[PDB]
């Protein structure tokens, strides 16, 4: 967290 957490 869409950084890819």
């Amino acid at each position: 967290x869409v950084x890819x957490x």
